[PDB]
């Protein structure tokens, strides 16, 4: 398993620790010179804020641990697509590059609906790899919502 | 018949919201204020306070916006309308969708950054899940007067 891989199992791990609270399974780690420097899943239905996305709270918990807003020379690591709001988030705090598994295919700006990580009229883009460990990272979101009509 | 008269409701709010932002302003930081109205009362208001507290996520809309979640107990705020002084970034205007805020009233257009109508709307993306009012220019003036004001400074 390349590097990549290697800090995307992190993400996968945080995004397990949401589904054993019944969230969508969805995690995020934000790496700077090889140290994972914050960890996060998301917390959107146990906290009930709308902001609680997985890639909010691990830039928001990296600037507080760091004492900074400009994430210089960090690597986001999220199993999906970062939404418009997270992709946002990601230009404003000037992380470098964000690496993410699946695709999503209704919502994501980081590639699909539009690709707000590359947009040259922001005072910033990101480098952005899509796709690494693909398989298990959308399907574990799909198992989540399979199991969750289970429950009827 | 009258001798009085009377602003807008919404520029009454704006005013609120041009308020946090001259807070911003004596702080030092981009001055654009906000606040957020459900049920016709301000539940929040803030200013942007990234220089502040070295956060780059604490632009004005998302702390009220996160604000009202936490005291409303919701994820969800809907009929709620958001008054900010300047034109949403990206990050704010994917919160708004988020959040599922109905309105937003917003002063001044950002030529640079503004994504609820200048480089693009994020605001009236059929393709998302939920599409935001949008209403412009009120109070325009005064709300670019104050940018224009800090990034003349900033020039200099
Ligand atoms: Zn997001
Ligand atoms: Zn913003």
């Amino acid at each position: 398993m390349t590097q990549d891989e290697l800090y995307m199992k992190e993400a996968i791990k945080e995004a397990k620790k949401a589904e054993e609270k019944g969230e969508v399974p969805i995690g995020a780690v934000l790496v700077i010179n090889g140290e994972i420097i914050a960890r996060a899943h998301n917390l959107r239905e146990t906290e009930q804020r709308s902001i609680a996305h997985a890639e909010m709270l691990v830039i928001d918990e990296a600037c507080k641990a760091l004492g900074t807003w400009r994430l210089e020379g960090a690597t986001l690591y999220v199993t999906l697509e970062p939404c418009p709001m997270c992709a946002g988030a990601v230009v404003l705090s000037r992380v470098e590059k964000v690496v993410f598994g699946a695709f999503d295919p209704k919502g994501g700006c980081s590639g699909t609906l539009m690709n707000l990580l590359q947009e040259e009229r922001f005072n910033h883009q990101a480098e952005v790899v899509s796709g690494v460990l693909e398989e298990e990272c959308g399907g574990m979101l799909s198992a989540f919502f399979r199991e969750l009509r289970k429950k009827k």
